[PDB]
């Protein structure tokens, strides 16, 4: 069966799988906080579970579910994925993200040593291919990259930023670039924002290749979460983060909407990230069915825009099972206390004082009848 | 292992489990319109998954994954089968499910009614099912034809109605409604389905006061929907433009379902749990709530906190912040749909300026 | 000249125009205080107020009623004299009013002292509006009969009846009893739940067989939020309710419904301005023969648009865009319903609470430690 | 009383009147479409009481109530606007705006304008609601001949006018043709206001030229709009009532205007008497005196410190308003709409439709087989 590369150059779609470590908390196999895999091993039949849930959405890359005891969670969790990618017509991709924030570790050596230690257990395991994930920096990202590629391995190359760029101001074009060169054979965007952003992101990204002359195949794992509300930083620092996200969540029609607007822009590696859950999966699998030729497993649990239910008794349910009427439905939050969108978080008594002070002229006016 | 009305008669609460259909819909093994549960069949991997994440959430009841190339006696064996084994993995009794017959598929008399129900009872009689549950009627009528025959069996018989504070499809009242269920021998009942939470309390309020008004005891049951519906009408929200595709919206927080525990408690409820929309985390909060009263934790708070204190080494100080009760108990969370509205109206049937 | 009386038009079957909501007009352009909401400008700045008469005159109203209050009775003689002016340029009354007053025979004696200037200066007829205790409201009607003129009462309470509990039908039935030849409700709420309100109210004369026209005066805001208290519960009473504000569609849709549950006296209070009224006065057009002065300046339904370059802007020139469009807020950070405000818990209930809540918390925290362990 | 420059020039605070055409609409005397002024001619006593109502509020400057019958108008509303001024601490300001065609053919447009100005002896001339920066220019070459101060404001965004020129040179263009005070007005709400006169503001500095700043933004919330503002919002021009700024909302924009060196501080359509009154509240400490109809006012909500109601009682602060959320009233609408527009070419919705149509056929006939 065919590399990740061979798919790519070949034209072909590959469709990534959803949001792991979300999607698990819910389930109740993560803690938010650590957001560690330790199910790999404590439950290794929930995780196997979600792996075959993606494979059967149409998933084509297994990502492990791995992070940076100890080893023995990652070497189990790379078996659960090769076990999964095996029922069906998937690879395995295993994945490395930027080091944590609350460690020293910090110089390009010791960074690319961390990086090394999580390779050599891909190594062993005998990943399809390599992911360099969830990079707010792009300078720390070439070096991811520029570890992986040594593998003799293909390599992607996906960042957490939006159109503004990465952390240090190095814009979206000039990031991509920047990965191409130091050997990312697929680049893009994961996490943070919604599809619609991360988009605008990848187009910058193909644009700044464009221009540089540059040959890339392009990747996108958005949110499932709508986030029109978000800064630069991306949805962490919005007030619902982690616990208060259920309303932005995406329908299966938003993601075919997704699907068919990165496939227009050129994407072929066509993903998503937290907040992805199976039928989201499903969602790209099936707005892509036709370029494809083929329905993922989980379709024939579905109809096409809401054709299972054109047989309800009622003729109103009825009446939806047409693609105009869902593409078109502006839902309902159910929530008519609450505000449509929130001002992210971020970074004194002087102020006080001060508001004080002319709270009091104010006053005086006022009282003196100063008219 | 104590029964359901042993543990009821005690003053113990017993925690429901989720939502199956939409829960399986979502992970690609239900088909919505028909709704039907042969993947206890095909997927009773996935079956068996779900049962025992609501295991771990803390729920104390495994609803039977039936219903009605594979017959329906097949299927609902199957589910028996996958309930129990998960049962006894726990603190967890086995309810064996019956609703109401559905409604493409024929005109049926009360003895056509009935039969449908012994052919589902012969099942759970066979696999020794801990109680039965008669749940999503809209027409009391028919749900006490379900009552009577299922109390026959001998076993504890629960029966909640798909009704809100309007009362159900032939305009009975939910208070008249709770009378006829406990005359006809139901032990426990309430509502499940078509109504949100608060929708769903108010309608249970009602029923208890019309037990209290004709001096019947039983228990109180509540299965409500996790998503928020204040624009429903007595319809309940299948008549909403967004079932079943556009809920998403809609669905409650963990903090939101920990409101409805508390608020069921004070109540008088006593087996809260959930229908469509419910997934473990919901039911996980339903057990966080209540734990004070209960004296424990379900397994799956080891990969939780208490109101967020999971986020109290996070890196940036307002997410640490978030990690108070305070925080997430007033926070108005934003639906991030700036084009979109917040309710739905529910589905249903000149030439003198010239001068 | 000679003018038709107010029940010689509401027995002929004619509709009557009302005038919109002067002390919330008149805060917005500089001349009533919120607070207080008195009506001094009728001496202080008599052009302001005889502008807005004359406004409301051209926008199709009716009825001129007084700005009058409870100086202080010189307030009241400027104000009736403007409103007279002004209903003598157009086919218009005045209607002296008289509210809820901050005893039986001690309250018949405010009423009373208010009918003195309206017997002086010659009503055409007399209202009692502004009232939540039909008890209170039916001494005005029995203090304000015995003028003479034809009396109309208004209550601003909704569909859960009056601040004693009594409710609406009762309401409308007393107050028929007591001698009122026109009833209904103004204020407190939106025009949605002001007609709820009217329906019950007829529905009670109805069952008692009593006959009166009925009439509505409600806010042009939006209230689907509020309680049985109203909109001064409101968070955003009286500063804050700019988004609220009803659409000359959202009038004209309220005429139309008022029309149709057999109101006669159709009116506004609180929001409504001169565009409103035209709203009332243009979509009953057909049933009354004749438009407003002010719909020389306007146009059916968005017409005056269809001149305009852009071809999206022309689109809007027809009643089915207008009477569709679900306008935005322009406010994605706010949310669309407020809880009204209200009695707490007493201090102490909520201290209570408090320490509960402390010791929950500790119950919590311990649990989850413990299950670490 | 002093004139325009000699104010600005000694660092005070000018503040502008309101909305005349929306106001005058919503009051029954002028009609949406032509937004016409013949009110001026036809009900002298509503213009003149509008104007009143402004100058009460604070409003140091009355504009002729102005338009391109005709010159009669254009008279009367003169005469009207000095009446008023002369009661007050207000200036008269003759208005010309963009042409509804060569040079020298506009430029006739705004001598004819100008002739009635200079009969009547305005204080000062503005050329206002221009999107094109050239019209604008022209504008001003036109009225610097009367030896009057010229302002000039531009309807545009941050996105520069309707040529694509950005605002920084547009402001630089203005005062390289003798404006003494530049800035925006109309088509955007006030935050989007500031942040166009922000990059005029970094303009002129970056040129080294200096003029004195001018805001009259709308009274409207605007957050949905495009480039081109708020007519192509699907509201306008008769649904924009939820959109209208509160008191607080022009209080916070007052604060900011100045903050960012903006001393002529008014508004444009929605602008109504007490919207200038908040701008004159919030400002009153750096001028020293309050708006006569600050009398009928008080600071944050004080006048409801009286009321009843406790939690009535308890909005009379600062703390309360300036925080408050308020709520629309309206839960089955958005709380923004997208703006209408071009779209896209006949034949490429032609295309993208059958397109669309083809992909749904392929989709029907995969799930029919599997
Ligand atoms: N591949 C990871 C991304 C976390 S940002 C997951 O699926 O959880
Ligand atoms: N017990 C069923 C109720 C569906 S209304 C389920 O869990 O799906
Ligand atoms: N007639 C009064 C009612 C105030 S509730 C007014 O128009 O202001
Ligand atoms: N000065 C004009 C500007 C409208 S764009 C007015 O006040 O109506
Ligand atoms: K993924
Ligand atoms: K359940
Ligand atoms: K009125
Ligand atoms: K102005
Ligand atoms: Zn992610
Ligand atoms: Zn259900
Ligand atoms: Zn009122
Ligand atoms: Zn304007």
């Amino acid at each position: 069966k065919k590399g990740i590369l061979e798919r790519l150059n070949a034209g072909e779609i590959v469709i990534g799988d959803g949001g792991f470590v979300f999607a698990l908390e819910k389930r109740g196999y993560v803690k938010a906080g650590p957001w560690t895999p330790e199910a790999a091993v404590e439950h290794p039949e929930a995780v196997r579970q979600l792996h075959r849930e993606f494979l059967r959405a149409g998933s084509n890359v297994m990502q492990t579910f791995t992070f940076y005891s100890g080893q023995e969670v990652n070497e189990a969790a790379c078996d659960i994925a090769r076990q999964v990618a095996d029922e069906g017509d998937a690879l395995v991709a295993g994945g490395v993200s930027q080091t944590p924030s609350y460690l020293s570790c910090k110089s390009e050596t010791e960074v690319k040593k961390v990086f090394l230690q999580q390779l050599e257990v891909f190594m062993k395991k005998n990943v399809d291919f390599l992911i360099a994930e969830y990079f707010e920096h792009v300078e720390e990202a070439v070096w991811a990259v520029e570890t992986l590629i040594a593998s003799g391995k293909p390599v992607a190359a996906t960042m957490c930023i939006g159109p503004e760029g990465d952390l240090h101001g190095v814009p979206p074009g000039e990031c991509a670039v920047r990965l191409v060169k130091a050997g990312a054979s697929i680049i893009g965007v994961n996490c943070h924002f919604d599809p619609t952003i991360s988009l605008k992101t990848v187009k910058l990204m193909k644009e700044g290749l464009e221009a540089a002359q540059l040959k890339a195949h392009l990747m996108s794992q958005p949110l499932a979460y709508h986030t029109p509300d978000c800064n630069k930083q991306g949805f962490i620092d919005l007030p619902e983060f982690p616990f208060g996200l259920e309303p932005r969540v995406a329908t299966r029609w938003d993601i075919q909407k997704y699907a068919r607007e990165a496939y227009n822009l050129g994407v072929r590696y066509i993903g998503g990230c937290c907040g992805f859950e199976p039928y989201h999966i499903r969602a790209i699998a099936e707005e892509l069915a036709p370029e494809r030729g083929f329905l993922p497993p989980a379709s024939e649990k579905h109809g096409s825009w809401g054709s299972g239910l054109d047989m309800h008794t009622k003729p109103w349910v009825r009446a939806r099972a047409r693609k105009e009427y869902w593409e078109n439905l502006r839902i309902a939050s159910g929530r008519p206390y609450n505000p449509s969108m929130s001002k992210p978080d971020g970074w004194a008594e002087l102020m006080q004082q001060k508001e004080a002070t002319t709270e009091q002229q104010l006053k005086e006016l006022f009282e003196k009848q100063k008219f």
